[PDB]
């Protein structure tokens, strides 16, 4: 195939699930048993961009949906945000730069840092439903590691 993608669900290193809050937000939550069907299933992309042995460039857009994560200055700030695009141009192995993630392996999670703004970390609260953001700070008060889940596609 052109471009090559694969499904999958994330969940951060405190063990939260993903899950749609609006029609254009993410928010991440403790979920277990029946409530886990309600978790995001992301369709990876394997697309272009500078390359390393721990670093790959991938696009992040919800299965079956045309909707991406994507990157934008909003008020002079970094901000993470769900895009709609044309159903039949994506996704694409040229992807724009603002939907390109640097997938990077640690320890044993990985790291979404923005493709377009270095060291911006795809990121969730400690704190109960609150939204996914792009956050500038590792390490903090905030989660920037996850682990990822095969599924069967």
């Amino acid at each position: 195939a052109p471009v090559r993608s694969l499904n999958c669900t994330l969940r951060d290193s405190q063990q939260k699930s993903l899950v749609m809050s609006g029609p254009y937000e993410l928010k991440a939550l403790h979920l277990q048993g029946q409530d886990m069907e309600q978790q995001v299933v992301f369709s990876m992309s394997f697309v272009q961009g500078e390359e390393s042995n721990d670093k790959i460039p991938v696009a992040l857009g919800l299965k079956e949906k045309n909707l991406y994560l994507s990157c934008v200055l909003k008020d002079d700030k970094p901000t993470l945000q769900l895009e709609s695009v044309d159903p039949k141009n994506y996704p694409k192995k040229k992807m724009e730069k603002r939907f390109v993630w640097n997938k990077i392996e640690i320890n044993n999670k990985l790291e979404f840092e923005s493709a377009q703004f270095p060291n911006w970390y795809i990121s969730t609260s400690q704190a109960e439903n609150m939204p996914v953001f792009l956050g500038g700070t590792k390490g903090g008060q905030d989660i920037t590691d996850f682990t990822m889940q095969f599924v069967s596609s």
